[PDB]
């Protein structure tokens, strides 16, 4: 048997030396340090977080961020 996994066809010509040790995700990086910095998406709930005055707002897609610091 077998299953479709080919997933979206995203993806942008550059230079990737460190490799996502995470197997699915599938994702490299040419800054040796960005790679520690992906890592982060996968420890935890959420990589990214507001941490504002008094919002205590945090979420999980950067978009989402970037589009919710607008309004602040
Ligand atoms: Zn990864
Ligand atoms: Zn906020």
């Amino acid at each position: 048997g077998s299953s479709g996994s080919s997933g979206p066809q995203i993806d942008s010509s550059r230079i990737r030396s460190h490799i996502c040790s995470h197997p699915g995700c599938g994702k490299t990086y040419f800054k040796s340090s960005h790679l520690k910095a992906h890592t982060r998406t996968h420890t935890g709930e959420k990589p990214f977080s507001c941490s504002w005055k008094g919002c205590e707002r945090r979420f999980a897609r950067s978009d989402e961020l970037s589009r919710h610091r607008r309004t602040h």
